[PDB]
């Protein structure tokens, strides 16, 4: 009763990569029951970003995922109160990122408060040399542990001049109130930077996601 087929998004991220701080604001919209969303992002501080934008895009809400009726939807169920997530991302060359998102709802607009922190990206690596092209299709595996929803993913970025750069994702999801918990299941994800200006100050970003089992 606090969800519509068309919902709005606004967000702010504050973060640092290798000790250098930045900040990004976004506005978007999406279709929760279609598992589709899009947003425009602006770098407000720390620009132009000296690292690959791609490490940020998955930080920029599982509410935007199409759930079939026979799988519990932990995310749509958690509103109006909302929910939060915590996440670690371990890249194969030792770069490690953490992030958190606190998601609230005002009227028809989800609101994000995001923190992102990466360390140990080698100067000669694909992230600091901006050699990433795109994330391949992702499959997120969701399970319950000690009363809370968690997920795992083995994600991969395509690189310039071929090959892939791997990252292991671990996320914890927590509803603000008590919510019916799902059984084990998968979510397929497609995420894409559809357009950006030269230095990525402006980015138009899309995702589509569907649950299955």
């Amino acid at each position: 009763s606090v969800i519509k087929p068309d919902m709005k998004i606004k967000l702010r991220m504050e973060g640092a990569v290798n000790g250098h701080p930045f900040a990004i604001e976004g506005v978007g919209l999406g279709k929760p029951f279609e598992g589709k969303q899009s947003m425009d992002l602006k770098v407000k501080e720390g620009g132009p970003l000296p690292f690959a934008y791609d490490i940020l895009t998955m930080a920029f809400n599982r509410v935007f995922a199409k759930y079939p009726e026979n799988i519990v939807d932990y995310f749509k169920q958690s509103f109006p109160e909302g929910y939060s997530w915590e996440r670690s991302m371990i890249y194969e060359d030792g770069g490690i990122c953490n992030a958190t998102n606190d998601i609230t709802l005002d009227g028809d607009c989800y609101i994000y408060e995001i923190r992102f922190d990466g360390v140990n990206f080698p100067a000669n690596g694909p992230v600091m040399q901006k050699r990433t092209v795109k994330w391949e299709l992702s499959t997120e595996k969701l399970y319950v542990r000690d009363g809370v929803l968690k997920s795992d993913g083995n994600y991969a970025l395509s690189l310039e001049g071929g090959g892939h750069y791997r990252c292991d994702f671990k996320t914890t999801y927590k509803a603000k109130k008590v919510v019916q918990l799902p059984d084990y299941h998968s979510v397929d994800h497609h995420i894409e930077i559809k357009s950006h200006d030269k230095d990525y100050s402006n980015v138009n970003l899309h995702e589509h996601a569907e649950a299955h089992s």
